[PDB]
């Protein structure tokens, strides 16, 4: 078997590899990048997102969030504090102000230390899940605003007619920014450019282990484990890399730097945080190999997590059994 020890995969595709973008992530796989949860791609030297991010200034963070922390340094939880209006540019300038700006620090490693010191006495603002995209409509080659449809895929590999709609989401971060351990919805891949400014370090359990994080998880939120079945849905927890080394629980990090892609893989647990100011762009997709996974991701069972329109139509194909439950609870 390919990588065996799930390791996180980098890949240098060359332009004639990175016109199928299905083909690609097949050979990926096909090396093994899935046992890690997470892969690194970094595409060629002739290809761009966009010309530039000069005029990214008014976009409109409608919804910034503060995120505050409860816990220990290395198990909290974060809530989101929603914030008044701001555009992009306000953001940026907030971002760098004195308050909320990166630390001095000597390399990635220095700041990570810093970012697991420090992060629960601060409460840094995020500007998550903006519905939008800033790849050029030019852009033929891994523009995550023309990827195949997960609706589509459904209906090619099961004869499957569904409703919902799949479009992008942009993240505009700050210094200590962070994203909770999660998988994605359904347990479907994501994948995530870093379009500007600052990287973003992940951390990631591979798809095969993903249970031993879940038993961990509701050992150290105990009352959030009697509450939900798969409370991990909510995404508010956080367990350091230090934790998840104390407790013998297979994980991997990397950092991804502006002009990235990752990908992240069904049933692989992650999270991460921002360096800096930054802006990434994430979507979710679907393989043939995801239905398997689809059809046995956990739920939440307490009504606290999201579920999109979209979503709703894969539980009520895939899981007919907990959708029943669901709009009968
Ligand atoms: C939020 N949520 C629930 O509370 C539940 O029972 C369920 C089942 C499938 C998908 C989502 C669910
Ligand atoms: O970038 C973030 O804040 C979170 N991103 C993801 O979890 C993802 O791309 O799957
Ligand atoms: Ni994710
Ligand atoms: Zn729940």
């Amino acid at each position: 078997a390919q990588n065996p020890n799930c390791n996180i995969m980098i890949f240098h595709p060359t332009k004639e590899e990175f016109n199928d973008f299905d083909k690609y992530i097949a050979y990926m796989e096909s090396q093994g990048a899935h046992r890690a949860g997470l892969a690194k791609i970094i595409p060629p030297k002739e290809w761009k997102a966009r010309e530039t991010y000069d005029n990214i200034s008014e976009i409109l963070i409608a919804t910034p969030l503060q995120q505050v922390a409860s816990g220990r340094a290395g198990v909290f939880t974060q809530y989101h504090k929603k914030k008044k209006a701001m555009t992009v540019g306000e953001y940026r300038h907030l971002a760098n102000s004195k308050k909320y700006q990166t630390p001095p620090h000597q390399n990635f490693e220095d700041l990570e230390r810093k970012y697991w010191k420090n992060r629960i006495y601060n409460s840094p603002i995020y500007g998550a899940d903006i519905s939008g995209s800033l790849f050029d409509e030019n852009t033929k080659q891994w523009n995550l605003g023309h990827l195949g449809t997960i609706q589509d895929l459904l209906e090619k590999e099961c004869g499957v007619v569904i409703e919902g709609v799949n479009t992008p989401y942009l993240y505009f971060g700050m210094w200590k920014t962070t994203f909770a351990w999660h998988t994605e919805d359904m347990d479907l891949y994501s994948i995530n450019y870093l379009h500007l400014g600052e990287p973003k370090t992940w951390y990631v359990v591979p798809p095969e282990h993903g249970q031993r994080l879940e038993r961990l998880a509701r050992e150290l939120f105990p009352g959030s484990s009697r509450g939900c079945g798969a409370f991990l849905r909510h995404k508010v927890a956080l367990i350091s890399p230090t934790v998840l080394k104390e407790n013998g629980i297979p994980f991997n990090r990397i950092t991804q730097e502006a002009g990235e892609f990752m990908v992240t893989f069904p049933y692989g647990y992650h999270a991460g945080f921002n360096h800096g100011f930054n802006c990434a762009e994430a979507i979710n997709f679907a393989t043939p190999r995801w239905i398997d996974y689809g059809k046995m991701a956990s739920q939440c069972s307490c009504g606290e997590a999201r579920v999109t329109f979209s979503m709703d139509a894969f539980v009520r194909i895939l899981q007919p059994e907990r959708y029943d439950l669901w709009k009968r609870g």
